[PDB]
DNA sequence: CCCCTAGCTTTAGCTATGGGGA
DNA sequence: CCCCTAGCTTTAGCTATGGGGA
């Protein structure tokens, strides 16, 4: 949920814009493309533990949101997604091999998406230990427990 | 400025919260120990190309708002900041060597931040050439180049 | 900015805060 | 969650989508 925390103590909430689009700007995300990118894209996200939030395509590009552990890195998911998904999709339909040189561009656009913390940024300090007396540790552990992850 | 270029051609604004406090949340970020704190975040920033949009400490904790390259890593300039401070400071001020196992802890807070790209996202697929003829090289060529870069 | 090589997956086709440069 | 080990910088003191586990 909004909320994450690192496998370890990094408590997160990493949202990113992520859009690129088909070699020349080509209208080729559609119909059974669209449709196969989209599930590609799916199988890569779950596999590199990326959440995402929301994933729309509209003919020349695709609008990714997502949620991504910031020890991971952004341009590791978009290199896969878009590596991956090239070499299924060229091998899925030819058209797309024998008229372009590669399915994508060696561009992309990213932009952090998420509103001042403010108050949760409060709770993040308020709840840190002060000392390593128990209170304290039972303080800090039920912040951290009440924190989604990642697993898988 | 908002929305830059890497070396390459990744158009990214990428815009981070980062939170971390002292050991056992100690008050040491004040006085002498919080102006070389962030000087020396300073120098870390723009060896690592990391632009500190805003920064303040507040006793118990050191808040910034970067911008990072996406391709960077924002764990990079987290393990440099913290890292090298700690090391400097607990040098310069003894107080924070012999009353602390070390200056900081493995904990940080990182949250991304920034609105909906809309408008912005139309601009980069506009711009995003067609097909390599001259007037596309142009079109490309004169967005990507009136766009911010981090040379350095 | 381009193209070239390394690096690594998808072993094709993508990124590298990569590199060098009419 | 903890602690251990390795990696890399600050060669101390930090992170590793690290690892393993009363």
């Amino acid at each position: 949920a909004v909320l994450y925390k690192s496998n370890h103590n990094v408590v997160y909430s990493c949202k990113y814009h992520i859009v690129w689009c088909p070699k020349y700007r080509r209208k080729v995300l559609v119909g059974a493309v669209e449709m196969r990118l989209k599930e590609i894209i799916q199988e890569v996200a779950k596999e590199l533990r990326v959440e995402i939030i929301e994933m729309q395509t509209d003919k020349d590009h695709i609008h990714i949101l997502a949620d991504i552990d910031p020890s991971f890195g952004v341009m590791k998911f978009i290199k896969t997604a878009k590596g991956r998904s090239s070499r299924i999709l060229r091998q899925e339909f030819n058209h797309l091999k024998t008229k372009l040189p590669t399915l994508w561009t060696n561009s992309c656009f990213i932009s952090t998406v998420g509103g001042a913390p403010l108050n949760v940024v409060k709770q993040y300090i308020e709840n840190q230990q002060n000392s390593n007396r128990p209170k304290q540790k039972e303080k800090w552990k039920s912040y951290v427990d009440n924190l989604q992850t990642k697993a898988l």
